[PDB]
């Protein structure tokens, strides 16, 4: 143990804050919550899925279940199938999608290099 | 483009949870809140200060401010000299700092893999 050992730790905040930062940007440029913004790339990640499958991959709080969805519908990037509530990503903002994981890519890059020094810090502790 | 790029954005969030779980693991074990870990890692970088200069390092909700400083008090990890309220290592825990030192380094090098890995994923996107 020395200076840099609790300088190393310290670095889990400073990462952690960047990480934050990020997703405090991309909430504020698309007026989505975290869950919202989560929910989104698991659709895309994992395809469509019921409501209840959704919540097995991101928390979503009992309070704001019906309007965490309504607010992906109002915003248009999903649509509801009634066979239990199935989403889809409403492929009409193909474009919009490319838009936003365009700017969660530079977001990222702009902080690439702190991270990976940070992370250093960490792993050397 | 596409594809891993939802994959590695995704990432971001598995990280921010290993840290949390890191934090978690620590304030089990020693029985202390996130701040109070921040306040004394602060204190063993930076030595000695008052609690309004600690307060620009930490943040330390007001409405939790006594009990914080309180608790690490009640503790023994630090006491209070008053010439504003100035905060010292209490040096008699030198083995007990040593010791929590070595068990974040421990929680760290059990994630250090896992996370390096997202890292890796994020960074790729």
């Amino acid at each position: 143990v020395n200076n840099d050992t609790v300088f190393g730790i310290l670095q889990l905040e400073t990462l952690l804050g960047d990480i934050n930062s990020i997703f405090s940007e991309i909430e504020s440029e698309y007026k989505m919550s975290r869950e919202e913004i989560l929910i989104l790339l698991t659709l895309w990640q994992k395809g469509s899925m019921t409501l209840k499958e959704m919540d097995r991959f991101v928390e979503v709080k009992p309070y704001k279940r019906t309007r965490t969805y309504n607010n992906l519908v109002e915003l248009e990037w999903i649509y509801k199938e009634r066979p239990t509530v199935i989403i889809h990503f409403n492929e009409k903002l193909q474009q919009e999608k490319v838009e936003l994981l365009n700017f969660i890519s530079d977001a990222i890059a702009s902080r690439a290099t702190a991270m990976q020094n940070s992370l250093n810090a960490i792993i050397a502790v």
